[PDB]
């Protein structure tokens, strides 16, 4: 089911964010690899019955980071790379 | 001058892959803000007399995420998101 395909997607970007949140990070970016913006873009277009491009999902803004493939991390850019920890991965594709 | 401002991000990128090819990453990408991909490209263009545009630094695949701003930052793809300290900030603007 589509739909539950989204709901569970944005399920895991809400549960990710949330964790940041809880360790005193600000998530801002959510980082897509090739494979899972398209998925995740299918999805869009066929329930909101919109052409896109989507750039923003939870509250946050979509970028590609192509090499991630299948999955999508959701990262705190302000403090990526000096704070350990400003970075939570997930699996979008099946 | 600029052959100074080279060698500087040259060196500062080395020593950021460094740091995480010892603590057990595999550094392959290094993501450069707008400000930050500016800066590098101008001084490749000036030092290289090329037209870009420019792709690798540092025996590394450069990527845009565009909200860094004049930093950038060296990760390791595959555990970002995973494992903690995947990811090595750098101040590339003067
Ligand atoms: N910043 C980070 Au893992």
């Amino acid at each position: 089911s589509t739909r539950g395909d989204l709901i569970r997607i944005l399920g895991e970007i809400e549960e990710k964010m949330n964790e940041l949140k809880m360790d005193g990070f600000n998530p801002d970016i959510i980082l897509f690899g090739r494979e899972a913006y398209n998925f995740l873009s299918n999805l869009l277009k066929k329930e909101m019955e919109e052409e896109g491009p989507f750039t923003h999902v939870s509250n946050i803004k979509i970028e590609i980071l192509e090499e991630l493939g299948g999955d999508a991390v959701v990262i705190d850019s302000k403090v990526l790379g000096l704070v350990p920890g400003a970075a939570k991965r997930i699996k979008i594709i099946k």
